[PDB]
């Protein structure tokens, strides 16, 4: 199972690890992807994830954008994991940087509510532009199932737990 996660709540576990290098690992049976509406998986963790899969994340998400259209800013839909998880969560938060509604974030940590336990990135931040100090704590006050969080940047890892409320 995970390995070397901080307690932060009853239900919320962070790591400072690379989230493909932890799905890899662990082979969980949720792997959240920091997906766009369109699922264009280009760069941060999408891109990382999409590159892990070579590519199959991208024709599978196409595929399915061209059947049922985009989703929507705080929406998820539920694809395979591939090679790194069982399924792959991809959920909607809001871009900062396209003037999104940070509102959203908080809908959008409501998918996690649908499964058990997941392996997932901090919504909303990177280059999302949120705030991942924000993005934590709506994190832990909306997320009740359990859910381990993979920071890639050490630095941030290192602030977001020692600011912690
Ligand atoms: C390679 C990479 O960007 N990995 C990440 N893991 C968690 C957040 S970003």
């Amino acid at each position: 199972s995970f390995s070397g996660y901080l307690k932060l709540t009853d239900n919320v576990y962070i790591k400072n690890a690379d989230i493909v290098e932890e799905a890899k690992k662990v082979k969980p049976t949720v792997v959240v992807n920091a997906a766009n509406v369109y699922l264009k998986h280009g760069g941060g963790v999408a891109g990382a994830l999409n590159k892990a899969t070579n590519n199959a994340m991208q024709v599978e998400s196409d595929d399915y954008i061209a059947t049922n259209g985009p989703l929507k800013v705080g929406g998820s839909c539920v694809l395979s994991g591939h090679n790194l998880a069982k399924h792959c969560l991809h959920v909607v938060g809001p871009n900062v940087n396209k003037g999104e509604d940070i509102q959203l974030l908080k809908s959008a940590y409501e998918n996690f509510n649908q499964h058990e336990v997941l392996l997932a990135p901090l919504l909303s931040a990177g280059i999302f532009g949120a705030d991942p100090i924000h993005s934590l704590r709506v994190c832990v006050d909306t997320v009740r199932t359990n859910v381990y969080l993979a920071v890639f940047d050490k630095n941030l890892y290192d602030k977001l737990v020692s600011s912690f409320l």
